[PDB]
Formats: structure tokens, sequence, C-alpha cells
């Protein structure tokens, strides 16, 4: 009951983003400003969670999956900037007035000469309305992603827009993954490193990843 | 059924410490060595708390509520200093190295005399191996608590003393209840109040929860 569950958020200042039938009956899983909710059909329980489906090898975290979720419908709203032969794919949170995106982007050759395909996704440290997140707004509104993202960071002005993208959303997601600073790297399985990294050690470090990842 | 909480409880190494009812379909209120967990009936699914009744006027943690046994349960170690005219009871986790912690004990007569009992849980911020869960073990260990606690607020001689009470022990409640800094206030319906209030807030405060609950 969708309604009900609403009601009661609204009662706590508490806004819905999704909200998805969870693993268990009865109860639903609920993205709020708040972290992942599990509330009950009638909206009268809420447990803050997360929830872990242990019926099996290891525990399957459904917080993270949820979040995974959000992350897949942005991959729309993502700057790709794609390797030759494409290793790994990395989505990076990124603020294009922080000095380490700055390098970071400024390294993107070697990057994907090595493998590593980037996909941005904004996240203005100075919150929503900054002039980050207006001049970024811009970049993800442009036709061309890549080439507005290319050309401010080159200093060169952007051709603005009025388009359907949101940085909040963005925003709201990598707090939502335990995002705080720029650059912040996710990686396929939701896990979350935090920092720059050069390409050499970024490449060494998701090689190792991966290995540790399939126990390999 | 409980052969299956408990085996998924076995399977990550926990020792299951109670099942209790859930207020929720399905599952069950589960207290563990690693506290509070929620599982369903089949096993399947574990939530971590804590879990709010909200379908009243304000929302109600029902761990916090489920605790209150282990709360309770402390009755005996908790230093005491009932009003005369007692209005109200609450159950405050301090930390004898904690300014505001000093602060609120040193107008204890104030909110006794507004109707308030304290009860008092140790709370060392600093962790188990430190001088406050050192103080604290010794000053609940005294043959007179009350006076052994007033002393220590007061710099004096805190008297030697050993005895089976263990800060662990309150230190963990007050973890699980959502205990972070002190002086902590947990309320006679579970509800954690943290922070330091004047007698006279205090007290204000506690007429207007009580007031805007019941109905």
């Amino acid at each position: 009951d969708d309604a009900a569950i609403q009601q009661t958020l609204a009662k706590m200042g508490i806004k819905s983003s999704d909200i998805q039938p969870a693993p268990v009956a009865g109860m639903k899983t609920v993205l709020t400003n708040s972290g992942v909710l599990y509330i009950t059909d009638d909206g009268k329980h809420i447990i803050q969670g997360p929830m872990y489906d242990v019926s099996g090898t290891a525990p399957v975290n459904v917080t993270n999956k949820m979040l995974l979720k959000q992350l897949n419908a942005l991959e729309k709203e993502m700057i790709v900037y794609k390797a030759p032969q494409e290793k790994h794919v990395i989505t990076v949170f990124t603020d294009i007035t922080c000095g380490y995106s700055h390098k970071l982007h400024e390294q993107m050759a070697d990057y994907n000469a090595l493998g590593i395909t980037v996909r941005y996704l904004a996240f203005p440290r100075q919150g929503l309305d900054s002039d980050a997140e207006k001049e970024m707004k811009a970049i993800w509104c442009a036709k061309d992603k890549n080439k507005a993202f290319d050309d401010v960071m080159a200093g060169k002005s952007v051709a603005p827009a009025s388009c359907d993208v949101d940085i909040a959303d963005h925003y709201a997601l990598g707090v939502q993954l335990g995002v705080s600073g720029t650059p912040a790297v996710v990686l396929s399985n939701g896990t979350l490193v935090p920092g720059y990294q050069p390409p050499k050690e970024m490449k060494e470090f998701l090689d190792e990843h991966q290995k540790m990842t399939s126990g390999k």
C-alpha cells in the first residue's frame, strides 16, 4: 500500500524516492532522504536496515542492491569515457571545482589506455545551488556531455541548457552511497573507494580487487 | 520457526540471547551477543534495527521498548537519587569524566525538587579500558554508591573497591539504546533523549513529552 506508507513518511518530514516490494512479505524497500528504510504494507512500522538475504553462501546486502538499482537508472545521465579495450568500468563522483578531479580528467587518456572506462556523475561538495552545481548542471545538459565536460576543465565556457537532468539526484545518491569528498570511485558491486588514484595505481588496484573478488 | 532462526544465527557464529515476538508478522525480535536484530521466521532474512511503531502520534522505538527488559534488569546496579514527590523517573547514562554530567549531578537536588527521580548507569565514552571505566567500577562497587559517586564528581578520594558489577554491561545496553555522548536520558517508554538540560528545561520537557503521548 504505497499510499499509507507515504502518509506516514509525510507525517515525519521524510520524502520517498523509490518504493519497491521488499524480499520479505508485507514489507517494502523504501528509498528516502534518511537512507533505505524497510516499511510494512500498512506503513505502521519502520525498520532502519540494512536488510540482508542470509539464505545462502554469504549475506546479500539488500540495501546495497537497492542503491545499485538507482545507479542503474542514472547510467543514462553518466558522462562515459570508454577505454578502447574495456577491462574495468568504474563510476566516479566528481566536482569540477575539485583539484583532484581536475588531475583525474587531465589523465583520462592514460586511464583509458590502461583499459579503464570512467563514468562520471556530478557531486558538488558545496551542495546544491553552488557555483559548482550550477556549472555541472550546464555540462550534463549539453548535447555532447563528454565534449562539454572537456571544455569546462579546459577553461572554455560551455553552451548551458535547461534539460531534464537534476544534479540533486546524483548528489543524493552519492551521499546515500557514503560519498563525502571527490573524486569518489564506485565499483560494480557498489563498493565505494574515496579518493583519487593515478592511472597505473588505479589499474593495479582494480586488477587486484577483481582477483580478490573472484577468488583468483 | 525457531529452528530456522537458530540455524541462521549459528551460521554466522551468533549466540542467541533470546527469541522474542515482533510487532511485525512473519518475523521475530532477536536479542543476541551482537544486539537486537529482526529475523524472518524462515531465517532467510535479517534486518538490523531499530524498529519504530509509527502508527501513533509520535514514533516509538520498539527495540528500545524491548531492551527496557534488560534495563530494568539492572535496577539494582543503578545509583538512584529518589525524588521525594516522585513525578518522573529517568535513567541517565553518565560519565564521571564528562563536564556536562558533572553540571547535571551538581543540580541533583533541584531535579529531585521538581519531582524527578534520576537513576544512573555507567557510560565511559572512551571505552572499556579507560580511567572512566576504572573509576566508575570503583564507584559502583562502593558500600554507599550515591556517596561514592558524589565524592568522585567533586574530585574527592575515590576509594578502592571491587565487586561483580560489569561496566561493560551498562556500556553495551547504552550503545544498543543509541547512546553516543553523555549525559543521555532514557525515558520509561525507551525513548533516548541525548544531552544536558537544566532542572527547569528538563522538567518542562518531561511534562510536554508525557502530555503529548498518552493522549
